[PDB]
Parts: structure tokens; sequence; C-alpha cells
């Protein structure tokens, strides 16, 4: 379906309470009375935006070029205050994952918005927050709701009556946010003076409950999810949850793995997650550099190109990275740099670069504001004539129509500290983009080379951002002047004469799932699709999109190929799992002594466990881990494995110097749980 890939889309991120109040009657419900501020002066209270308000502004969003709305969390949040004028208006403090937040509407309202968005050709992804329930103080159960969790109104438990349930972790507050065990098993804290009750995704009831709640959003039409705080809960559950969701529908998943940029200690773990979990990630690596290049001017275009190259080498599916200039957790771009041309340039960069852009609501209306909560002001106007509105609409159309933006390679063609001219290319489709961030200097551009075919090219933006026309002859662009602060875009597209795969999505699943192949040149007459040479059953076949069912074949990463008119396409990978997954805590007791830098990994006889690999790079299906060691010399971590299956596995130490020390003896043998979760505990064999 169209939900599988968002490569041709523009994502628009909406903080529901601060967008549009389409129904004033749900502003201050009796269920959660007293959390509403009609004056819009108390920044952490509900101001009244809702799901009906989003639905009423669909014509505006369609005209802007939005093709996927990322809705901030829609599920029932804390019904009380959490300290002085502080409320769950943002949606990250969930008390009931089965019900829509009453300030925003009910399930009928959600269905109506989603159905109306789909009628307007716009998808809806939902921000889903599995890490925690609500604010609590460990020494006082009367604060807020004490972390209370409900199941469609039926009370489940809170932080204080959990002794015989184990729905929450009880390990204290995070102290070192970069310590992986703390970041996942200790509590998320808020500087306002409280902690968030940390759900135990290792508890079977909670894992199935969260799975059911995510599946319910998809059953109600959601086209995918933006999964909150994926660095804060075990990554086995991210992969097992993604499995369940792709069994339901070929939706799109992206996880927010905050920070951990290149060169940092936990960066490789984030890359491995993006490459193996079945969940794509938001592009924090590129965001940092975009803000320093176009915002603070502390980095240059060389740093921007270096980050495009570095992310391109690390992420297997870099075209699934979700890019952004700002969001609800950092100051708005215009509070970093109020120059609107620099904002226009940053927007053009993400609109034409690899991955799919996410534009934070109101960017196109020139909203400004410091960090949370001041970057969550009310959408001020719905003016369709701003330069930013016109730019986004125009470039969104280029992204929908030119395959080079969706799937293309990226090549640097001209660069200095201020100017970046890069080229996207997908077979014969080419887009050459020139950006000059310096608003006070023009540059003479000579020696520019391109893959554009011969001819004269007008700026696709029609000079909106100061762009100019160019003349191309045998791969050479005639010398021209790039104006101060300008953005200029030159493009070529044509029909394909052979099958060309731009995307296969989702990137993981089991036999029988629906998988979508997006591209060009498939023809109108049905041809064939193979996975590793195995013929797949075709569900639908069009010139640019094929839907297939994953064949009942052996598990592992395999190559998808399209054959049309006797000619075969390029290959694109797809990870076939060994069966529906379960998320399992693997513990190895009494392992041998280690030194700082030495880490233990798990490997075994299935692709989920690496097929006996000892490789620990960003590759797909290699050794699993590393394990953590809060209970050293015992080590543990949580991994997604096929449910109800007998597996063989061993652990190994990867010393700081790269040396490998395997457990001795015979392989450990175990049968995995049949439910959502379970535990497999063994003793290191000496
Ligand atoms: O109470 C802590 C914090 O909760 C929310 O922050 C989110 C953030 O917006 C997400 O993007 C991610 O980083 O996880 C956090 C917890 O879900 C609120 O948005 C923030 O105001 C509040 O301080
Ligand atoms: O002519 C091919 C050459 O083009 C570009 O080099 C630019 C350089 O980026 C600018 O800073 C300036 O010095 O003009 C040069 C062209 O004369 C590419 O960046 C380079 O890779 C390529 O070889
Ligand atoms: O390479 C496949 C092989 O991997 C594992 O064998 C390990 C063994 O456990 C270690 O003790 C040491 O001998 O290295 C071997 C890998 O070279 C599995 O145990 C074995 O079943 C599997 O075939
Ligand atoms: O400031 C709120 C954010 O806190 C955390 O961010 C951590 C980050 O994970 C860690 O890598 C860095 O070293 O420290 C910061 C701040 O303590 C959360 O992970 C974010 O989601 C929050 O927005
Ligand atoms: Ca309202
Ligand atoms: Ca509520
Ligand atoms: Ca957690």
């Amino acid at each position: 379906s169209s939900s599988a890939s968002v490569k041709g889309d523009v994502i628009y991120q909406i903080i529901i309470d601060r967008f549009y109040d389409g129904d004033t009657t749900n502003n201050n419900p009796a269920k959660s009375y007293g959390l509403y501020d009609p004056t819009k002066s108390k920044w952490k209270m509900y101001w009244g935006g809702d799901l009906e308000g989003v639905r009423q502004k669909l014509p505006y969003l369609k005209q802007l070029g939005v093709t996927t709305i990322w809705l901030s969390p829609v599920l029932d949040n804390l019904d009380t205050l959490a300290g002085t004028d502080n409320t769950g208006y943002h949606g990250y403090w969930t008390r009931d994952f089965k019900q829509i937040e009453e300030h925003f509407g009910n399930w009928t309202t959600f269905d109506t918005l989603v159905n109306d968005a789909h009628q307007n050709g716009i998808k809806v992804i939902v921000d889903f927050v599995p890490n925690h329930s609500t604010p609590f103080k460990a020494n006082d159960s009367t604060f807020a709701e004490g972390g209370a969790l409900y199941n469609n109104g039926t009370y489940m438990g809170n932080y204080f009556d959990d002794a015989t349930k184990g729905y929450f972790h009880h390990n204290g507050d995070i102290s070192n946010w970069d310590d992986r065990y703390e970041a996942q098993w200790k509590n998320f804290t808020d500087p306002a003076g409280f902690s968030l009750a940390d759900l135990s995704q290792e508890n079977g009831t909670i894992a199935q409950y969260l799975t059911d709640a995510a599946v319910q959003l998809v059953a109600h039409g959601a086209d995918g999810l933006r999964i909150d705080a994926v660095k804060h809960f075990n990554s086995g559950f991210s992969k097992s949850l993604a499995d369940k969701l792709y069994q339901k529908k070929d939706i799109f998943l992206v996880g927010e793995w905050y920070g951990d940029d290149p060169g940092t200690a936990n960066h490789l773990e984030k890359v491995r997650y993006a490459n193996n979990s079945g969940v794509n990630v938001l592009d924090f690596d590129l965001n940092t550099v975009i803000r320093n290049v176009f915002g603070t001017f502390t980095q240059t275009m060389y740093d921007l190109n270096n980050m495009v190259n570095q992310t391109g080498n690390e992420y297997k599916y870099k075209e699934n990275l979700i890019t952004f200039i700002d969001n609800h957790d950092m100051s708005r771009f215009l509070s970093v740099n109020s120059n609107k041309a620099n904002l226009h340039q940053a927007l053009a960069f993400i609109l034409t670069s690899r991955g799919t852009p996410s534009i934070y609501y109101g960017t196109e209306q020139y909203m400004a504001g410091g960090n949370d909560p001041y970057n969550r002001g009310m959408m001020p106007a719905f003016d369709t004539t701003t330069t930013a509105f016109k730019e986004v609409s125009t470039l969104a159309g280029l992204r929908r129509n030119n395959a080079a933006i969706q799937y293309g390679t990226t090549t640097q063609r001209w660069i200095n500290n201020d100017v970046y001219i890069y080229e996207r290319k997908f077979f014969n489709d080419v887009v050459l983009v020139a950006i000059n961030r310096n608003t006070q200097s023009s540059y003479s551009i000579s020696g520019l080379q391109t893959a554009l075919p011969n001819g004269s090219y007008a700026d696709y933006l029609s000079g909106l951002l100061g762009g100019n026309g160019i003349s191309v002859s045998n791969g050479s662009v005639a010398s021209f002047t790039l104006a101060p602060g300008a953005v200029s875009v030159w493009q070529y597209s044509t029909s394909a004469s052979a099958p060309q795969i731009g995307s296969v999505a989702p990137n993981m699943g089991i036999p029988g799932n629906v998988v979508t192949i997006d591209g060009k040149g498939f023809g109108t007459t049905q041809g064939t699709v193979t996975f590793g040479g195995v013929t797949a059953t075709v569900k639908s076949w069009t010139s640019n999109r094929i839907e297939v069912y994953v064949p009942n074949m052996a598990a592992g990463l395999t190559d998808v190929k399209v054959t049309a008119g006797g000619v075969s396409s390029n290959l694109y990978s797809y990870n076939i799992l060994s069966g529906t997954q379960t998320s399992v805590v693997f513990t190895v007791k009494s392992a041998p002594p280690t030194n700082l830098g030495d880490k233990i990994y798990l490997t075994g006889n299935i692709p989920e466990l690496g097929n006996w690999s000892t490789d620990t790079s960003g590759a797909v299906n290699n050794a699993q881990g590393p394990l953590l060691a809060p209970n050293y010399p015992d080590w543990f971590y949580v991994f997604s494995v096929p449910a109800g299956k007998t597996i063989q596995f061993k652990f190994f130490i990867k010393r700081a110097d790269g040396t490998i020390q395997w457990e001795n003896g015979s392989n450990h043998v175990a049968t995995t749980p049949t439910g959502a979760t379970g535990n497999i505990t063994v003793t290191w064999q000496n």
C-alpha cells in the first residue's frame, strides 16, 4: 500500500493541543477538569487544540504539500496536575493506552480525522509512547496519579501497588543518561521535579498490552507510528513489536533515538538499531549539523557534506531516515537564527536530500520560540501566501514527482564554506540543488559538472528563493552567479525503459506479510517478483508500485528483484524473520572477568541471533548485543527471537582489542516462549 514508504512524502509534525481548536466543547472535560487555560499564558496547560481541529485544517495541509501528518500522542494522558500548572497537554504522560485523550476527541473523532486525511491523500502516523505512564514521586503516592495505568478504563496498577504484578521497573531515577542500563531500566526524570513511571516491557502483560494498543491504532487506520524514546526501553521489544505491526499491515515505523551523534559512545548501538530492528530512526546526526550550518553558523558546508557521507556509509536504509531542522524538544530554528532566507535554505536542504523531511508545525508561518515549552506556541495563522508555504508546496511536488529525490544517490558537485551544490540521481532521473547560505555574498560558480542531460534548465522554484536558470552541455554547467542566500533547483525526469526498484518496505517481516515495491519501469502488464530467487505471489502490479506477499521461504536477509518484459531490476534487501517473534531476556551467569571496553555478545543458529557471526558492526543479522552487566559477573540483554522455537546459542567476550573468547563446551539449547515475552537464563560454560 502507500503506507509502506514515505520517500515521496513531506511529514508535518503537529502538537495537537497547540494547532487548532476545532471543538471548544472538549476543552475542559469533567473527567480531567481544571487543566485548561483559555488565556494561552500558562505554557504547560491544555490550550484546546484537538483532532477535529486537525481535520478542519486538511485543505491547508494538502495545499502546503503535506502527505503524512505525524500526530503527537493521542492516547489518554494524566487527568490531574503534575505540580504547578503542569499537565499532559503534550501527550507523553499516558494513563490509558486504549483510549483517546478526552481533550482531543474520542475514537470516532480519531477515525473521522484519519478517514478524511486519507480521502485527501494524506497519511497519519501516530506518536506512541511505550516507555512510561505518568508523573510520580516515589515518596508520595498522592502526587498526580502515582503512575496509574488503566486498560480502557479498567484499573491495572500504579507505582505503589505493583509488588505482585511487576508492571513497572523499580530501579530509581536515571543519573547518567549515557549509561545504557540506566537509560533503559531507571526512570525518565523531568526538571520540574518528578519522575515518569517506567513500564516493564519485559513483563508479559505489559508487553502484550502495549502491542495491543499499537495494533488498535493501526486497526483504526493509522499508517504507521513514531515510536517515542526507543533508547529508553529494550531494543528486543522494538523489534518484536515492529514484527506484530507489520503482520497487521505494511505501515511505516520510525523511532526517536535521541542524540548519540557520530563519534559518541552509544552511536554504533543506534546505527545497529536502525539497521536491524525493523524500525527506522529520526536523523539526529544530520539535524545537529543542519542547525550549526544554517542556524548558528559554527559549522560549514564541508561539515554538512561530511555528515551526508558519514550517515550514507552507516545507515543501510538511509532513504528511510526522517530529517528535520527543529522539533518540540529543541528551540525553533528562528530563535536560533531569525534570518528567513537561512530558514528557507534549511527547509530546501531537507526537502531535496535523502530520507523524508519532517516539518514542525508552524515553521511555514514563521513561528519562533525557545526550548520546551516555548517552542509549542499556538499555530498563529494559516496564511497560504508566505514564502515558506510556497517553497514547501513547490518542493513537495518535486519530491512526489521526481524519483531522484525519493531514492537517489547523493553526490557533491561544488562546495566552499557557504555554498553546497549536490546532485540526487536515480537511474535517468536527476535533481541538481544549489544552496548558498551567505545572505550577503553572491558567488561565481565555475567548473560545475552534472549528470543532467543537455539543455537549458529554469529554476524549479521560479526564482522564489533567488534561483537562476542554467545551461548544460556535455555534463558541464556554464558559469553563472549564485545570488546571496539563494536556493536554485534544476531537474530532469523521464520514463524508465527497464524495471528500477527505489524501495522495498517494510524491511522486515514473516512469510505472508504484504510488502510494497516502489519504483519505475515495472510496466502495466504483470511480470514476476522474486525473493532470493523464490517467486512471490503478486497482490497488485502497477507501473510504479507492486504489492507482494512474502514467500514461505527460509529466513534471513534476501534480495528482492522485479522482472518485467524479460528484464530484471536492481536488487533490494529484505529481512525474512524465522516466525512471529517474542522478546526474551537472555541472561548469562558467572561469565569470566572482563576489563573496561570488553563486552559480551550473544550468537546462535538463526538469523535473529546472527547465524553464529562474531561480527559486531552495523551489519544486519550479526552478533547480538552487547549485553549489559548491572549484576556483574552476570550479563543480560533482551532480544527478539522467533516464538515457540528451539534454538542453539553461545555467548562470547569481544575484548577491547577485538579478540574473541567463546564460551567453551556444547551449544546451549532452549525453547523460546510462545507469548510476548520470556526469559532464558544459562551459566557461562568454562
Ligand atoms: O516529563 C518529561 C518530558 O516528557 C515529554 O518529553 C518527551 C519528548 O518530547 C519526547 O520527544 C521524548 O524525548 O521523550 C520525552 C518523554 O516521553 C514532554 O514533551 C516534555 O515536555 C516533558 O518534560
Ligand atoms: O570541476 C570539477 C570540480 O568541481 C568542484 O570543485 C569546485 C570546488 O568545489 C569549489 O570550491 C571551487 O574551487 O571550484 C571548483 C571547480 O572549479 C567539485 O567540488 C570537485 O569535486 C570537482 O572535481
Ligand atoms: O561457525 C559455526 C559454529 O559456531 C559455533 O562454534 C564455535 C564454538 O562454539 C567455539 O567453541 C569455537 O570453537 O569456535 C567455533 C566457531 O568457529 C557453534 O558452537 C557451532 O555449533 C557452529 O557450527
Ligand atoms: O533534556 C531532555 C532530554 O533528556 C534526555 O537526553 C539525554 C540524552 O539521551 C543523552 O544522550 C545526553 O547525553 O544527555 C541528554 C540530556 O540529559 C532524553 O533522552 C531526551 O529524550 C530528552 O529530551
Ligand atoms: Ca478543543
Ligand atoms: Ca486525560
Ligand atoms: Ca525504560
